[PDB]
Order: structure tokens, then C-alpha cells, then sequence
């Protein structure tokens, strides 16, 4: 007879990532819905979309075409710049003294307790992203679960990662001991996917021109929303949700759905971790969910998804043609600043740097290098940005390759001082 806590977490902002805290505030509803309490949710978002001029329906948020509003009733605990790494980890460990500022709603679960974690944004090999830097390193978050394990301070835990890459946050880290099960929306290597965006089937309505969700975050709102959870396992929706996001077994716009942890807990029904709504007990006949396929845009394409169609709809259109030429350009300047560090140091061919790890490895042995590394990078070549956290691996090669500290100065130095 414990207590059912949730952590619902946007690691982006701006209006061409729309999609993310839409999400998260859908997450909210369901498990209002269910029963789960308000003083045991805890909700870090941006909060600057609802508000945001380009609205075309100020104070709404909407997760599908045809949806209802979900940023009604949504607790605003930590927004803005109280939006960090260290405040996450914080309110998971349920320690209020090292929180900063935000409402003070933390994690204070007790060892007979349920524990639903979701986060959904951008992330790349090994880091998840924050939209106040520094970002999340995977190595710090598993690091946190082992404490609060330690702690004893909840029954089981579930967690789920909407992310690119996702794989690689769990991946050679994360130990099946902890009493936690964990899903992410990709393997270590492969791309994650937005969707019900303009351009596409199924679109948002025509005053909608960013995409209202993401594709592996749909599938299992969607599921949890019109099913008994009372009957439901966690492995059922598993199954469910890796059906719908590898886009049923063709992986054509879709990824593969992986799981960690402990795979017992699976056999666990979802309303311990989700609550129960009674709505969805013995639907009419006519009003049984049927799911097909939906188009879907690359997660790190989907920004300029955003101002193509902006433009296309529209002094405003230049303003936006002119911010889609200088966004296409700052991406490819940084793309270039990466694979000309890599050039110097292992050359233009078969370089080292590009090899992928098989399945089951961690990204990089020494996490702490990996930190460093992006420090020196960022020191001379400019702000990785969350769009740069797609050429992660790259540095965690050159730690895994033994570079040294000093030769990643010299060749960022040569590849962007100037
Ligand atoms: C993996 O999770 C399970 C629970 O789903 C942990 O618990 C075991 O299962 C029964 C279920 O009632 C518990 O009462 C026992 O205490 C556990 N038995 C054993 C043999 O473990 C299980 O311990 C977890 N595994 C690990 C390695 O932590």
C-alpha cells in the first residue's frame, strides 16, 4: 500500500521544439487521470510555448491533430532557468536542501513506494539534453539512481527516454539491481523521430507549423489513455510501443524500442506506476483504439522542419528565410569543426574516431574525460548546442583512443582558433 511519485522532465525549449514539453504535460494529464496526486508529481519544464507569440492558441498545448488541451492544471515546480541537470537529480534523490530555487517539490518517496520517471527532448551518444547548460552526462544520471537505491527509499522504479540515441545513456552503465526497468526510444547509434507535424500525414491543423509530438512518447500515451491498466503489463506496452515506433518492424521511419535494468518488473500491471482510469474499463464496441501508420521527421531535423513551413505560410518571411539560411549554415560550421578535429588527429580516411562500439559496451571508459573534452571544444570552437550533441561520440573516441588533453587543445586550436 505505498505511494506513486513521477518526475516528468523537458530537456528543451523554444517553439520549434513545441513537441517536447506538449509531451510531457500530455504524461501529466494520464496520470492525474489514473489517480496519481499532484503534491507527488513533480513537472520541470521551460514553460515559454504556451505563452509563446507564435501560438496560434495562447495558453494550449496540444500532443495530436485531433487532441484536447494538456497544459491546463500542469504545476509549474521548476521553469525557466531553474530547468537543470543538478536540479533533476536533486528532486529524484528527494533531497529539498539541494534544490535551487523552483516550488521545493521533490522526491520524498518511502521504501514501500512507486517511482515513474519520463523524460523527453533532444540527446545524443551518451548525453541528454538540458535547456540550461551543462547538459545531462549518462554516467551522473545512473550515478544518481545508485544513490537513491542505496537510500532505499522506494519499492520499484520505471523509467522512460524519449531522446535520440537514447541506448546510450543505459548502455554498459546501468546495473539490474537497483529495482528499476528502463525503456528508451533508440539504441546507442540510431536516430529518434518527431511526429504529427506539417508537411505530413497525419498533420496538425493548418495554424500548427511545428510538430505537436514525437513518435515513441505518442505510442505509449496513446496506449495508456485508452486502455484498462488495471489488466495492462509493462511488458505488453513494451511490445506495444516497439510495434508502433519501429514503424511495424521496417524501421522506415522508426527506430528500435530497447529496454535495461531489471526485466522482471515487467510482469508488473501499469496502474502500480500510472494509476487507473476508470474510463477505459469495458469500452463500447465502436470505440476501440485502432492505430495505423503516421509520417514521421528525423528529431534533430525537425527545427528546420519548423521554419521551412514558417516560411512557406508566411517582413516576417525573409526574417525567417533569413533565420533558416544562418541556422543551416551554424550547423554545418559546426559539423565541419568536429570532422576537421577528427582529420588532424587521425586523418580524412577509415578514421578511428567514426568506429561504433558493438551493442552492450558503454560509450566511454572515462566519463569524466569525456566532460573534459567537450570543454576544450567548446573553449575555442564555440557552443556545442543540443544540436551538436550528435557528434558525441567523437569525443568520447578520443578519450577512448588515450588522446591526451593537450593534442585536443592543439588540433580544436588549429580547427577553429581564427
Ligand atoms: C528483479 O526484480 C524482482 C521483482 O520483480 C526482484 O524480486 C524477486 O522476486 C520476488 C517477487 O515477489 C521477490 O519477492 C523476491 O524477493 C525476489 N527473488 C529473487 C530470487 O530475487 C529481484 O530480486 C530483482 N533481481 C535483482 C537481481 O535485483
Amino acid at each position: 500500500v505505498g505511494t506513486r511519485w513521477a518526475v516528468l522532465v523537458a530537456g528543451s525549449s523554444g517553439y520549434g521544439n513545441y513537441r517536447h514539453q506538449a509531451d510531457v504535460c500530455h504524461a501529466y494529464q494520464i496520470l492525474r487521470k489514473g489517480g496519481l496526486k499532484e503534491e507527488n508529481i513533480v513537472v520541470l519544464m521551460y514553460d515559454d510555448i504556451a505563452n509563446h507569440p507564435l501560438n496560434p492558441r495562447p495558453g494550449t498545448l496540444i500532443n495530436h491533430p485531433d487532441g484536447d488541451d494538456v497544459y491546463a492544471g500542469v504545476p509549474k515546480d521548476y521553469t525557466g532557468s531553474s530547468v537543470t541537470a543538478a536540479n533533476f537529480y536533486a528532486v529524484l534523490l528527494g533531497d529539498q536542501k539541494a534544490v535551487k530555487g523552483g516550488s521545493g517539490k521533490v522526491i520524498a518517496s518511502k521504501p514501500n513506494d512507486h517511482i515513474f520517471v519520463y523524460y523527453a527532448n533532444h540527446g545524443g551518444p551518451g548525453v541528454l539534453g538540458m535547456p540550461n547548460t551543462p547538459h545531462i552526462y549518462a554516467a551522473d544520471f545512473i550515478e544518481t539512481l545508485k544513490k537513491k537505491h542505496a537510500s532505499g527509499t522506494y519499492k520499484e522504479m520505471v523509467i522512460y527516454v524519449e531522446a535520440a540515441e537514447s541506448g546510450s545513456i543505459f548502455e554498459g552503465i546501468m546495473p539490474k539491481d537497483l529495482n528499476i526497468y528502463v525503456t528508451t526510444a533508440s539504441n546507442a547509434q540510431e536516430s529518434s523521430y518527431g511526429t504529427y507535424c506539417p508537411g505530413m500525414n497525419p498533420s496538425p491543423p493548418s495554424e500548427y507549423i511545428t510538430c505537436l509530438g514525437d513518435l515513441y512518447s505518442v505510442a505509449w500515451m496513446e496506449d495508456s489513455e485508452t486502455h484498462n491498466l488495471k489488466k495492462e503489463t509493462i511488458k505488453q506496452q513494451y511490445h506495444t510501443v516497439k510495434m508502433r515506433t519501429s514503424n511495424y518492424n521496417t524501421y522506415s521511419g522508426g527506430s528500435h524500442v530497447m529496454e535495461y535494468g531489471n526485466n522482471s518488473i515487467k510482469s508488473e500491471k501499469l496502474y502500480l506506476y500510472q494509476g487507473f482510469d476508470p474510463a477505459t474499463v469495458n469500452l463500447p464496441l465502436n470505440e476501440l483504439p485502432v492505430k495505423s501508420k503516421i509520417g514521421v521527421v528525423n528529431q534533430r531535423d525537425a527545427d528546420l522542419l519548423f521554419l521551412w513551413h514558417m516560411y512557406r505560410t508566411s517582413r516576417k518571411k525573409d526574417d525567417t528565410l533569413k533565420e533558416l539560411t544562418e541556422t543551416t549554415r551554424h550547423r554545418k560550421h559546426l559539423d565541419a569543426s568536429v570532422e576537421l578535429i577528427a582529420t588532424i588527429l587521425f586523418g580524412p580516411t577509415m578514421n578511428v574516431l567514426n568506429l561504433v562500439r558493438e551493442p552492450g559496451l558503454p560509450l566511454v571508459d572515462d566519463w569524466e574525460c569525456l566532460k573534459s573534452m567537450v570543454r576544450v571544444f567548446e573553449e575555442h570552437c564555440g557552443s556545442l548546442t543540443q544540436y551538436g550533441m550528435k557528434h558525441m561520440r567523437a569525443f568520447a573516441n578520443v578519450c577512448n583512443n588515450g588522446v591526451s588533453k593537450e593534442l585536443m587543445e592543439e588540433a580544436s586550436t588549429a580547427a577553429c582558433g581564427g
